[PDB]
RNA sequence: AUACUUACCUGGCAGGGGAGAUACCAUGAUCACGAAGGUGGUUUUCCCAGGGCGAGGCUUAUCCAUUGCACUCCGGAUGUGC
């Protein structure tokens, strides 16, 4: 619920492969900025979900802002703040802890 | 039912993967203790020459469950072709 970095999008359609995914995922939240990274995953705990992580927390804030609810394969589209900062945000602050 | 002598009718020979290494067995080698090699084994490396074990791994559909907060690949079972 605390501004993130990092945005967490899940409620997505599960057939969908995780390369195809990863690249509409890019395609789609580019339009609100720079992303370095979307990471997805199609285990049985990570399917279904995606990690974007944006450079500036208003640009996230603005993606979940516009992006919340969006039709996506039959189905609106679920998004929040991530709980944790993902790895390569806490290395560029220097905040990494095993 | 068997063997013996004769006539007639039928029919192609050799074999059992192959090349190296064998200190050890057999051949108990015809000259005052002896062969080597070779031949037939046992042991030991390969072109893998055919098969058995199908663990592991690759490609794609079916069924069940998951709303899951990850950043060291990976939910369970069935089918097709390797």
């Amino acid at each position: 619920t605390r501004p993130n970095h990092t945005i967490y999008i899940n409620n997505l359609n599960e057939k969908i492969k995780k390369d195809e995914l990863k690249k509409s995922l890019y395609a789609i939240f580019s339009q609100f900025g720079q992303i370095l990274d979307i990471l997805v995953s199609r285990s049985l705990k990570m399917r279904g979900q995606a990690f974007v992580i944006f450079k500036e927390v208003s640009s996230a804030t603005n993606a979940l802002r516009s992006m919340q609810g969006f039709p996506f394969y039959d189905k609106p589209m679920r998004i929040q703040y991530a709980k944790t900062d993902s790895d390569i945000i806490a290395k560029m602050k220097g905040t990494f802890v095993e």
